[PDB]
């Protein structure tokens, strides 16, 4: 008539040790079984917690936070025992988080993380414990026959968890289970403690048993059919129904009812979707006021540059002060001033120190304030970039500038970010490894007892394409179905690989970024650590950490901004000779004829994004003369636009062929003037699809961002309301309707796939600098690009060819001139970077330089080796150096020196 049983012990694959099903499928299973509630109690972690809350909301199930543990106490010796801890409330959730972090921080061995039982004295309130059945403190001791020991245990829970500790009973046809229960029942009865049924769940369906066994062998490193393989699981450990459970425990309805009682007792709030900002350093002045002070000051720099130093300014300056007012009042009203301040500061620090930040910027850049703060470097009014596409007062959201830097610099930024906000408020972020296509076949093959060669035959048939799946591999490679039909072993293989594909095997590897908290990180996420209790990371990954409301900064391997950096040093050092102030890649005008000519010719080698094949043949196929269609580029180079035949209409519509209309040949208006000029008529962007709601029908833009999302969330009722609000507002703004109910019909299909222009222009700018640099500073730019590609000998040779094809001097290796990096001669000739000689490397190079900077230096081969410290200049390095042509201006050719090297190396050691 209502709930009889909810599951209080369940692993998903985040347990890693075991488990099969992910977090959302368990939640649906529980929902389909008609349960109101569901604990996922993964093994010493809460990795899936944020995903659990999201999925529960969506399905009408209440999440019960908890975790399983190996537990250790003096009473049982070195024998580890099982406990389940549930969080009944938010005090409990915190203690549970503190536990898990304590297990990990302590370090651990082959046995895995463990907690000491005595930790459960301080870390207590708000937790409910389940005994662990036959493998718990109390269960093992009942099994013994040691009445006393049972008592010294039972006393501990009586002292510390008075009505908060349950004798767990489990019927999964495992050994000692039915003896334990029978004793535990007698214990509860006698000592007056409560019992609870659990099914110790590991997989959704009984038939998944074999898949889970395999999953475990892969973790444990055993072959399926090894007699020594630990077999700790039963086919019974599946997501059993309410009916199935009441039948299993019919003799003890209290064990079931206590399920339901515990579930009602557990209510943990996990707020999602909203920041907990940390506090910015502000001294006096409210956070709200400091933002306006520095946003206004910022705008003072931007206004003097843009509309330059002559006092016209005021001619369209009001529009600027105007828009900043609007944003400042929204940011402040929504609680975000600190978010801008802390990105603001960070971005400045990285410009100041030696850290390039990726383009990214999110949908920011539509924010005048960001530009004022120099978080972004485009003028949003110039390119009709919208603030409301980034922060909309009409909607609950988290503004994200999607800022990222390269992982290698992690140590530096954590350092600084910990100056700002405090050591333990700062932390790295976990990443998980899953078993993709190739790996899962490799591993299931191993487990099923095949030799490498057998299994590898199937693996080679899996394409290497990123994000490849088995289903797709079966689509693209006709040999896969073929052999799957022919070979039972091969089909057994793949059948199981298919159940294991995508399961979580472990943590990185490496972190995914850094997170910043308002206080201690453990007030927000638990910690995971390695065997040594080191490399602490939050147990919630990137996305999860986000949605829990921490400010985060991702890692990215993005050599593009590092190149721009290097070339920029190279340009700015040529200033010391010239002078001529230093360059600000930001003071670049975005209307440079010589750069646009360069683009129009389509020599876009080494220029961000558009260096592909098809791109060079669309640059040419339309010839962009301004910055505004640089933005357009990446929106056009897409499968969808050309599938319909939209790009075609664009390239003609410029010059071109045909004729300007706002938008369609018939269906057009004049007030759509400024909104479509930059894009030659066509609605190219989402920004513009809001803007035509705004000036035709008159939406507040905030309102217009909503219409757009509705056209995204196509459902009749939301759209029918808006279908008339547009149609009524067309008369309100005046005049001609009827036309409206047709331009609206098709603006709803120019925005079905329109680009995020603010996103587009973030990247376009970085491309434009890259273009500029090449046009204006070829020697330095190409130098820098060559420095980034130094690992790959083949790409370097491709680049020198490019250098010579664009007509630049490129000098092969020389020991007297060359450096590590690749640079520019006093004569503007690229000097080869010795790093580019595979095999040498930074140490030996470094050494050579320091020796050259000591006595000019380097008559012949002998002169070097004699000075150079031997074994820091390994003979291995001297052959490599010889054989590149480093000494070819200064005496004998390669061969003759390879027969002189031996002797050269004896005259040194003196």
């Amino acid at each position: 008539s209502e709930p009889r049983f909810v599951h209080l012990r369940v692993h998903s694959d985040y347990s890693m040790i075991d488990g099969l099903a992910k977090t959302a499928p368990l939640v649906k299973k529980a929902a389909a079984l008609g349960m109101p509630a569901l604990a996922i109690t993964d093994f010493t972690n809460l990795c899936g917690l944020v995903k659990f809350y999201g999925a529960g909301h969506g399905a009408g199930i209440k999440p019960i936070v908890g975790a399983d543990f190996n537990v250790q106490c003096d009473l049982l010796g070195d024998e580890l025992t099982h406990l389940t801890v549930l969080a009944a409330n938010n005090t409990g959730y915190q203690n549970l988080t503190l536990l898990i972090s304590k297990a990990y921080q302590r370090g651990y061995g082959a046995a895995g993380p463990i907690i000491d039982r005595d930790w459960l004295i301080e870390l207590n309130e708000g937790l409910i414990l389940l005994s662990g059945g036959r493998m718990g403190d109390v269960g093992r001791s009942l099994l013994r026959g040691n009445s006393a020991l049972v008592d010294e245990c039972v006393a501990f829970y009586e002292e510390h968890f008075p009505d908060r500790y349950f004798l767990e009973l489990i019927r999964t046809g495992r050994p000692d289970e039915e003896s334990y229960l029978h004793a535990a029942v007698e214990l509860a009865e006698a000592r007056g403690l409560p019992v609870v049924a659990t099914n110790d769940v590991r997989f959704i369906d009984s038939s998944d048993f074999d898949a889970h066994e395999i999953r475990v062998a892969i973790h444990d490193g055993f072959t399926l059919d090894d007699p020594k393989r630990p077999r700790n699981y039963s086919p019974q450990q599946y997501m059993r129904s309410e009916e199935e459970m009441c039948e299993l425990f019919a003799d003890i309805p209290e064990a079931l009812a206590n399920t339901v009682e515990i579930a009602k007792r557990c209510n943990v709030t996990v707020r999602l979707g909203e920041y907990f900002l940390p506090q910015f350093p502000t001294g006096d002045m409210s956070t709200e006021d400091y933002l306006v002070k520095r946003a206004k000051e910022g705008l003072e720099e931007r206004l003097a540059f843009l509309f330059p130093d002559e006092e016209e300014r005021l001619k369209r300056r009001p529009e600027y002060d105007e828009r900043l007012e609007t944003e400042l009042q929204v940011i402040n009203q929504m609680g975000f001033p600190g978010y801008f301040l802390i990105v603001m500061e960070f971005i400045q620090w990285s410009k100041d120190n030696g850290v390039p930040v990726g383009p990214g910027r999110g949908s920011g850049a539509g924010s005048l304030v960001a530009y004022a703060l120099k978080i972004t470097d485009l003028d949003p009014l110039e390119f009709d970039l919208l603030f409301e596409r980034f922060l909309n007062p009409e909607r609950v959201s988290m503004p994200d500038f999607d800022v990222d830097f390269c992982m290698e610099k992690r140590d530096q930024v954590i350092e600084h970010v910990a100056d700002m906000y405090g050591r333990d408020a700062v932390s790295q972020i976990i990443t998980f490894g899953t078993m993709a296509a190739k790996a899962v076949i490799r591993d299931v093959g191993r487990v099923l007892g095949h030799p490498y060669g057998f299994v590898d035959r199937i693996s080679k048939l899996i394409p290497p394409d990123p994000g490849m799946t088995l289903a797709k591999a079966f689509e693209a490679e006709p040999q896969l179905p073929e052999i799957y039909e022919a070979d039972e072993e091969v089909k057994a293989l793949i059948d199981m690989a298919r159940k294991l594909e995508g399961v979580t095997r472990n943590a990185g590897k490496h972190a995914g970024g850094v997170v910043i908290a308002p206080t201690k990180i453990t007030d927000f996420a638990p910690l995971y650590c390695d065997e040594e209790g080191k490399h602490p990371v939050t147990q919630f990954d990137k996305s999860d950490v986000e949605y829990a409301g921490l400010v985060k900064f991702d890692f990215l391997g993005l050599r593009t901004l590092t190149i721009i950096n290097w070339a920029l040093e190279m340009i700015n050092k040529r200033r010391a000779k010239n002078g001529e102030p230093p360059l600000d890649i930001a003071a670049i005008p975005l209307d440079d004829k010589k750069s646009f000519d360069m683009l129009q010719r389509s020599e876009t080698t080494a220029v961000f994004q558009l260096e592909s094949r098809g791109m060079k043949d669309l640059i040419k196929r339309l010839q962009p003369d301004c910055f505004e269609d640089m933005i357009a580029l990446v929106a056009l180079f897409r499968p969808g636009p050309l599938q319909s035949g939209m790009v075609d209409n664009f390239i003609d519509r410029k010059h071109g062929r045909e004729e300007i209309s706002y938008p369609d040949v018939q269906w057009q208006h004049e007030s759509l003037k400024p909104v479509l000029e930059p894009t030659y008529g066509i609605i190219l962007y989402q920004e513009q699809v809001m803007q035509i709601a705004q000036v035709l029908s008159g939406y507040t833009l905030g309102g217009a961002d909503m219409l757009r999302r509705a056209m995204g969330k196509k459902k009749p009722e939301e759209m029918a309301k808006q279908r008339s609000v547009f149609a009524e507002g067309a008369e309100k703004n005046g005049i001609n309707a009827e036309l409206a109910m047709k331009i609206f019909d098709l603006v709803e299909k120019f925005a079905g796939y329109g680009f995020n222009k603010s996103h587009s222009a973030a990247y376009a700018l970085v491309s434009y600098q890259t273009l500029w640099l090449k046009a204006h500073y070829p020697a330095e730019f190409m130098a820098a690009v060559m420095t980034a590609d130094m690992d790959n000998t083949e790409k370097v040779v491709g680049l020198v060819d490019e250098c010579w094809r664009m007509g630049l001097k490129i000098l092969p290796p020389d020991i007297n001139s060359g450096l590590y990096h690749f640079h520019v001669n006093d004569d503007g000739e690229i000097v080869y970077g010795i790093g580019a000689i595979k095999g040498v490397g930074e140490g030996p190079i470094e050494a050579i330089i320091e020796a050259r900077n000591k006595g000019g230096y380097f008559r012949e081969l002998f002169d070097l080796c004699a000075r150079t410290d031997t074994k820091k200049l390994n003979r291995r390095v001297l052959e490599k150096l010889i054989m590149s042509g480093a000494f070819d201006r200064l005496g004998p050719h390669r061969a003759a020196l390879m027969n002189s090297l031996g002797d050269a190396l004896k005259a040194a050691d003196q």
